[PDB]
C-alpha cells in the first residue's frame, strides 16, 4: 500500500530511479507489468545458448551512466569482435574492407558519401540535445521525413541506399515513416555519425558477460520484495492528497510521487484522473516504436575467423531479411554466433513466417555472403519479436513522425502535477538505448527529491565522469573529408569556371 | 454479468450496433467511459443557446445510414443557411462569391486550381474504398506526405494554400502529418472533393434539428438499462469459453463476443489477455486523431445576412485563427450563431488561451472578413477543445501517418478470436462521419451474427436505399474541366 514514490515499470530506467530513491532513505515500489523486470532487455538463458541477449545489448565508449550503474552491480564488459575484416554486400557481391566504414571508389559517388555524413552532423550541431524543437530550423526539418532529405541531398543512388540502410537500422523505421529533425537529433545526442554505428570506438562495442538482463536483475535483488511482478498499472488517481495507484490484479498503492518509467505511447494504458493535460493526452497517441525481430544463428565455430571476416557483414539491398550483422561468440570463443536485425518492413513481412523458415533465409544469406557453405550448418537458433510485446510496443526505441517532435516535444518529461517521466525515450544523452534509461531514471528520481526539498535544483541534472575501462576517443574528420565539395558544389565549381 | 455482446463504447458505432443486435432478439449490453452517450457528437443545452452541437454536427446527401438511423428515432433535418454569397477572404480582402468554390481569375492561376482537384479525384478513382492499400501506386502514395504531393503538384502558391486549407479543414492535421494514399482514400470514400466540401449538395448540407446527441441519447433509451455509463473497459480476456470484460469500477462482464467501438488507438486503454497479434498491438499506436476546438460565437441578429452573406467564410493565412465558418444559426431564424474551427497547429497554439481570449480573436476576425462592427458584439459564446478528451483523442477522426496504411490497413477491422472492430475509423464510405459510425457499427453487429449462423455470410455487407428527404444530386464536370491542361501541360504545349 504506502510508500513514498511508486515507480510504474521495471525496465533499466526504473529500476536505476527506484535504486536511487531507495539509497537516498526513501520508501520506493516498483510496480512491473510483466512475471520478469528488464523490460527492453531480456537475457535468456539455456544449455544451447549459455546466455543472450534478446533485446538490449550493447554498450560503449560515451556510455558512461550505464557502465558505472552495472559496474557497481559487479558485471563486467567484453569488445565485440572487430579483429578481421567486415564485409560490405552491394549488388550480390562481397567486398571486405578494413576500418569502420566501407570504402567508396567512384569519385562522384565518394564526394556525395562524404557530404551525406558530414551534412548529418552539419544539421545535429544546430539542434539542442535537450531541446530540438529548438533548432533554428526545427519548423522545417520536422515537417519533413527522411526520405525527403536524402532525395535532396544524395546525388548518387549508392549513397541513398547507404543512407536508408544507416536510418532502418538505427531507428527500426522507414525512411519515410520518420521527421528529419527528430532523427537528425536522435544521431546528434549519441555523439553523431561515426559514434552511433561504430563497433570500436562505438556504440556496439562492447556487451556485458552474463547479459544486459542482470541489470536490472541485481537492482531487484537489492530492492527485495519492493519490486511486484505482474502489476501491471491501469489507472492513476492525482484527486486526492497523496496519488493513488491501481494495478489490473486489484491492488492500490498510495505515494506522495509517481514515476513513470515505461515507452510514452504505452501511458496509454494507464486511465487517468483528473485526465492528462491536452498536449500530452494527444502526444502519447503521436509516438510509435518501432519494428524489429532480433535474430541469433549459432555455430559449431565461428569459421568467418578462418576466412580473416570478424563476422560484421553491412548488406544491401530489399532481398536481405538482415541488413547489418554481428559477431555474436563469447568472450571464450564458444558459442559460435552471429546476430542480426530484422528491421520495420521486413520485421512485418516477415513476421508472416515460421521460426525455422526465417532461419533457412538467414543462413542462406550468410553463407551467400560470407561465401562459406559452413553457413548452412547451424547448431542453434534464437529470435525475439519485439512488435507482439504488450508492454513494450516495439524496439529498439520511441520514434517521432513528422510534425511531432516540434509541436509536442516540449511535453515528453514535463511533470504532471505529482507524476514524472523516466524511461530512454525523455533522456538527452544516448535517448533510445540502456545508457538513456539509466540518465532519464536518475533524473527523474532527483526531480523528486527536488520536490521533497532534499536536493537543491542544480543537482537534478548531475554530469557522469568518464569510465575509466572504457574510454572515449575523440572523433575526428580529415582536411579533406572537412572541405572536398558535395555533388552540386563541384557541379557549382564547373559552371563557375566556365565563364 | 452475463449477456451475449459486450459492446465496448457508447457513440453512435455502438449504439447503432447494439441497436441492432438488441433488435434481432440477443443480450447486448453498452459499456461505455464516460457519464454520457455520444462520443465525438456532443448537443449542450442551455438557455442561452437552447441546443449546440460541439462535436459531429453535418450531415448531407449520399449518407443514407444515419439518415435512415435518425429518421427512425424520430429525429429531422434542417438546411445550413446557404442562400446569400459566401466570402473568400484573401490576403487581408474579402471577396463575395456564389457558388460552391471560390473564382479563380488569373488563367495560370485557374489552370492550376482545375488541374489539382481533378488529378485528387483521378488520384481517388484508383484507390478502393474498402482497400486503399491495393491501389496500383499505394506504396509510391502512402510514402509521401499530402505536403509533398502539394509540392509536386501545385505550381501556385494560391493553389498550394488553399489544397493546404482543404487537407486541414477535411481531416484536422497538417498536410505534412498525414499519408498522401490515406488522405486520397478519405476523399475519395466520401464521393469526391465536391462532395466533401461542399453545403449545398455536400457533407455539410444538414443539420438535425435539436442535435445530433439525439441519436445516441435516443437509442440508450430504447435500450434501457443496457447501457452502463461510467464503465470504461480496462480488461479484455479471451483465453476462457466465454469473453471476460472489466471495467475500472471493478465489474465483470461475460459475453459469446465483444465489439470494440472506440477509436483504434483508444484501444490501448485496454490490457489484453491473450496479447493482441503484432500488427494490431503495434497498429494502435500508430494512429492519432487530429486536433481540433469547435468555436461558435453567437449574435443578436444573423447580421451578414442583410449584407447578402450567408455566414460561410473560407480564410487564408496563418494569422486567422479559424480558416472555414459556417451559418450556425436555428432552422427558426433565432439564436444566430457562427461556427468556425481551429484546426491542427492552431488548435494547439490557441489552447494557451484563455476562452475570452479566443472569442475576442474570432470576433475581430469576423468583424473584418463580414466588413461588419455588429460581429464584435457577441452575446454568447460556447466551444469544445476536443484534444483534452481522454476517450476521444482528438476529432473529428483517426489519421494515418506515412506508411502506416499500406503497413497496417488490412488490420484495421480483422476480428481478434470473438472481438469485432465497429468505429467510424473501419467504415468504408465516409469514414470518419456520422454515417461511417453507423455503416461500421451495424456490419460489426452482423459480423457477429454470421458467426452465430444467424445469416448468410453476403448479408454481413448491406446497401443502403436512398433517403427521400435529402436526396443526392450528381457530381458533374463541366468539358473544360476534363480537358484544360495542368501548367506543365501548358507548359509542354509550349
Ligand atoms: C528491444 C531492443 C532490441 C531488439 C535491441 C536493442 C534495444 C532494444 N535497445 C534499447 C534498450 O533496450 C532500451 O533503450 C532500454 O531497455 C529501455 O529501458 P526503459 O526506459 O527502462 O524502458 P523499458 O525497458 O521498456 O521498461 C519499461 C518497463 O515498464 C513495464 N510496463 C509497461 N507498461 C506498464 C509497465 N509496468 C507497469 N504498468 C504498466 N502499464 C514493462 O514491462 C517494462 O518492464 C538497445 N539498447 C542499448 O543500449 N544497446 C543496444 O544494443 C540496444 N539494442 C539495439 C541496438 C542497435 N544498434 C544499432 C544502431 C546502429 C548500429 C546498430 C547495430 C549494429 C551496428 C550499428
Ligand atoms: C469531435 C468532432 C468535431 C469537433 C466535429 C465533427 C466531428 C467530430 N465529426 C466526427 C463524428 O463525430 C465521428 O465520426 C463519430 O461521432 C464517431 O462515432 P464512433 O465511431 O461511435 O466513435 P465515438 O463517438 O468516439 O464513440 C466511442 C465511445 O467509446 C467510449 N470509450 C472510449 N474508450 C472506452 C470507451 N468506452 C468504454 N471503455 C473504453 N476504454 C467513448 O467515451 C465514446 O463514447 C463529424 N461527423 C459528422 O458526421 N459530421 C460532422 O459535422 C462532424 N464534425 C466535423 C465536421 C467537419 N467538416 C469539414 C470537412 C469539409 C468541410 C468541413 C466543414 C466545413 C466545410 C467543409
Amino acid at each position: 500500500n504506502k510508500c513514498d514514490v511508486v515507480v510504474v515499470g521495471g525496465g533499466i530506467s526504473g529500476m536505476a530511479a527506484a535504486k536511487l530513491l531507495h539509497d537516498s532513505g526513501l520508501n520506493v515500489v516498483v510496480l512491473e507489468a510483466r512475471d520478469r523486470v528488464g523490460g527492453r532487455t531480456y537475457t535468456l538463458r539455456n544449455q544451447k545458448v549459455k546466455y543472450v541477449d534478446l533485446g538490449g545489448s550493447y554498450v560503449g565508449p560515451t556510455q558512461n551512466r550505464i557502465l558505472r550503474l552495472a559496474k557497481e552491480l559487479g558485471l563486467e564488459t567484453y569488445k565485440v569482435n572487430e579483429v578481421e575484416r567486415l564485409i560490405h554486400h552491394v549488388k550480390g557481391k562481397s567486398y571486405p574492407f578494413r576500418g569502420p566504414f566501407p570504402p567508396v571508389w567512384n569519385p562522384i559517388t565518394y564526394l556525395d558519401h562524404n557530404n551525406f555524413w558530414r551534412t548529418m552532423d552539419d544539421m545535429g550541431r544546430e539542434i539542442p540535445s535537450d531541446a530540438p524543437w529548438k533548432a533554428p530550423l526545427a519548423e522545417e526539418w520536422d515537417n519533413m521525413t527522411m526520405k525527403e532529405l536524402l532525395d535532396k541531398l544524395c546525388w548518387t543512388e549508392s549513397a541513398k541506399q547507404l543512407a536508408t540502410l544507416f536510418v532502418n537500422l538505427c531507428v527500426t523505421a522507414e525512411t519515410h515513416e520518420v521527421s528529419a529533425l527528430w532523427f537528425l537529433w536522435y544521431v546528434k545526442q549519441c555523439g553523431g555519425t561515426t559514434r552511433i554505428i561504430s563497433t570500436t570506438n562505438g556504440g556496439q562495442e562492447r556487451k556485458f558477460v552474463g547479459g544486459s538482463g542482470q541489470v536490472s536483475e541485481r537492482i531487484m535483488d537489492l530492492l527485495g520484495d519492493r519490486v511486484k511482478l505482474e502489476r501491471p498499472v491501469i489507472y492513476i488517481d492525482q484527486t486526492r492528497e497523496n496519488v493513488l495507484v491501481e494495478t489490473l490484479n486489484h491492488e492500490m498503492y498510495e505515494a506522495k510521487y509517481v514515476i513513470s518509467a515505461i515507452p510514452p505511447t504505452l501511458g496509454m494504458k494507464i486511465h487517468f484522473n483528473p485526465p492528462l493535460p491536452m498536449m500530452r493526452n494527444q502526444m502519447i497517441t503521436r509516438v510509435p516504436l518501432g519494428s524489429v525481430i532480433k535474430c541469433i544463428v549459432y555455430y559449431k565455430e565461428p569459421f568467418w575467423r578462418k576466412k580473416d571476416y570478424c563476422g560484421t557483414m553491412i548488406i544491401d539491398g530489399e532481398e536481405a531479411p538482415v541488413a547489418y550483422t554481428l559477431d555474436d561468440t563469447k568472450p571464450e570463443g564458444n558459442y559460435a554466433a552471429i546476430m542480426g536485425f530484422i528491421l520495420a518492413h521486413k520485421a512485418r513481412k516477415l513476421a508472416r513466417l515460421t521460426k525455422e523458415e526465417r532461419l533457412k533465409k538467414l543462413c542462406e544469406l550468410y553463407a551467400k555472403v560470407l561465401g562459406s557453405l559452413e553457413a548452412l550448418e547451424p547448431v542453434h537458433y534464437e529470435e525475439k519479436n519485439w512488435c507482439e510485446e504488450q508492454y513494450s510496443g516495439g524496439c529498439y526505441t520511441t520514434y517521432f513522425p513528422p510534425g511531432i517532435l516540434t509541436q509536442y516535444g516540449r511535453v515528453l518529461r514535463q511533470p504532471v502535477d505529482r507524476i514524472y517521466f523516466a524511461g530512454t525515450e525523455t533522456a538527452t544523452h544516448w535517448s533510445g538505448y540502456m545508457e538513456g534509461a539509466v540518465e532519464a531514471g536518475e533524473r527523474a528520481a532527483r526531480e523528486i527529491l527536488h520536490a521533497m526539498g532534499k536536493i537543491p535544483e542544480d543537482e537534478i541534472w548531475q554530469s557522469e565522469p568518464e569510465s575509466v575501462d572504457v574510454p572515449a576517443q575523440p572523433i575526428t574528420t580529415t582536411f579533406l573529408e572537412r572541405h572536398l565539395p558535395s555533388v552540386p558544389g563541384l557541379l557549382r565549381l564547373i559552371g563557375l569556371t566556365t565563364i
